[PDB]
Parts: structure tokens; sequence; C-alpha cells
């Protein structure tokens, strides 16, 4: 079925929505100022350590928030994460940072602080390097074509407004939605995004028993999508059209790792979204036989709105009221 013939009248509204959703430059400047100070602070105690932002705050797909997540990466065979973080908390307190707290996430130790200069809060963990590498991959994809961050911010805001962005309710994580957006753009013809992991690699690190290898010199790919003329409203329409009507839920796996559709049957997997490095991890495994129906009804609602509604941008994002 074809796209509506007035689709481009809604391009500018989607761009306006996108621009309202991304972090303000003034907030990003504050985050970069705090990061430089924290990097210098940690280096005074552990000159061989490195600090990396990860998560929503650095993969180029995070909504505005006064919180950052940082991985302290350090090599060694006897890394005692608790002892390191206790020492770090003491150093942070000596530095006049505020509300320094020792926390845990599912037995993983975390130190949180509030910077009184910038007002930004920061949570630090030790050696969560796979999350850093996942973040790097997404940030690298985001450099290739502006339509990725535009689509992903719109999809993430749709999922928040429609209340289908909570894994505890059997719906999808923001990370899952970004992978879906990357794969949708890999699948366009002409393509908008390449498959970085299928290219001759320039980057390769091993995290535990996971090797992470791909072409990361993405500045050379800034014209990769230039043959594709699809605009943001066409891509929003096409994305929900794909998940509502075209995706084969019984048989297919979406794989950013290959840029392609893999088979499910030979390997809870009701909406199969392959993690690009931890390929045994299906990001949709949180979905169950009930929440898959809610997800697909919302996909269908979105596709019908994009296809027929006279104000699709506003109607698409109308909040779900329980």
């Amino acid at each position: 079925m074809a796209c509506r013939n007035d689709i481009h009248r809604y391009d500018a509204t989607f761009i306006a929505i996108y621009k309202s959703l991304i972090p303000a430059e003034e907030e990003l400047e504050k985050q970069r100022q705090l990061m430089a100070h924290l990097e210098n602070l940690v280096a005074k105690e552990w000159p061989h350590a490195k600090l990396y932002l990860y998560g929503s705050c650095a993969n180029s797909f995070g909504f505005p928030k006064s919180d950052i997540d940082v991985c302290l990466a350090i090599e060694g065979d006897d890394i005692n994460k608790s002892e390191m973080l206790l020492k770090l908390a003491e150093i942070l307190e000596s530095d006049n940072l505020q509300n320094v707290q020792a926390l845990t996430r599912a037995r993983v130790p975390i130190v949180k602080l509030m910077d009184p200069v910038t007002g930004i809060s920061c949570a630090i963990c030790i050696n969560n390097v796979l999350a850093v590498v996942n973040t790097k991959l997404l940030r690298d994809y985001a450099q290739i074509d502006v339509r990725l961050r535009q689509l992903a911010f719109i999809v993430k805001h749709w999922a928040k407004s429609r209340r289908v962005n909570e894994t505890y309710q059997g719906t999808l994580s923001s990370y899952a939605y970004v992978l879906m957006c990357i794969h949708f753009l890999q699948q366009r013809r002409p393509p908008i995004l390449p498959c970085l992991q299928e290219m001759e690699p320039t980057y390769s690190v091993r995290v535990d028993n996971i090797r992470c290898t791909y072409f990361d010199n993405v500045d050379r790919l800034r014209n990769f999508g230039s043959n594709n003329r699809e605009t943001i409203a066409e891509l929003v329409w096409g994305f929900f059209n794909y998940w509502a009507y075209a995706h084969d839920y019984a048989y297919n796996v979406v794989s950013v790792r290959t840029g392609s559709i893999l088979g499910k049957r030979e390997k809870r997997h009701l909406i199969c979204i392959e993690d690009p490095f931890e390929t045994s991890h299906d990001l949709g495994r949180v979905v169950d036989k009930f929440s898959i129906r809610v997800l697909r009804e919302e996909f269908e609602r979105a596709a019908r709105i994009m296809h027929q509604d006279p104000n699709p941008c506003a109607k698409l994002l109308e909040p779900y009221i329980p």
C-alpha cells in the first residue's frame, strides 16, 4: 500500500517536534564541563582509568534530563569494585561535590553525586564496558544521517506518550526502540544507514567473551544515505506501517548486526530484536502474550493515524490515558 500524497505537509511539524525533544545546548555544555572535572578528578587517583558516558545521556538518543551515567573503566585482575567506589566516594566528598551516596542496582555497586556548580547529577559504576560499547555503536550510527536521531526521538516520545516504554509492564525499552529505528533505516532502499558490523572493521574490543568489531570511521560515511530522499514524515509513516503490517512476528528477527532480517525458527520471543553484540539477548523478551497485543494495537493505531488523520503529528502523540 502507498503513502498518502500530502505526506510532506507534515515534515516541518515533525522537525519542530524533534527540535523540542532534544537536550538544550546549554545543558549539554554543563554536562561536558562536569565530565572534564570528573575525568581529571579520577585520573589523580587512578591515572590508568578512563571515564566514559553511557546510556541515554551519550548515545545521541537521550531526552533532556539532569542526570548522567558514567562508567569508570580500569584494567586489572583483582578489581574490587566496592573498594574502588568507596574510595571514589571519599574523593568526591573531599572535592565538595554534594549528596554523595553509595547505592546498588541489583547488587551492582553505584556511587551517585550532585554537582552544585552545574546542578547535574551523575551515577558512576566500575567496568560496565559492554554498555559503553553499545552506546558508542549507537552514537556512531547517529553521526551517519540526521534522519536517525530525528526518527528515534519521535518514536521514543510516541512510546512514552502511549505508555509502551516500560519493560516492567512488558513493553519495550528506549534502547530497543533505537535498535528498531536503526534497522528500519538500514532496510530502506536506497539505504539511509549501512551495516557497520558487516564492513571491514576499524574498531575491535573484547568484553568478557564478547568481541565487538565494526567500522567506526563514520565521518567517511556522512553521505551514505544521500541517495534516499525520504523525509521524516515518510519515515515515521513507514516505521509504524512496518511494525503494524509488514513485520513477520512468527518467523523474523530484526538484526542491526547484519542490517537484515534473520530467521527466528532456528534461533519468550514474541517480537525479536537482536542485541548487536550480545546476540543471545533478545530485547523484546520482556514482552508477553498480553503485552504483544497492546504493542501491536498501538503500532496499528499509529500507522492508521499517519495514513489518514488530518493532524497526524498531534494525533499520533496524544497521550494514552488509562
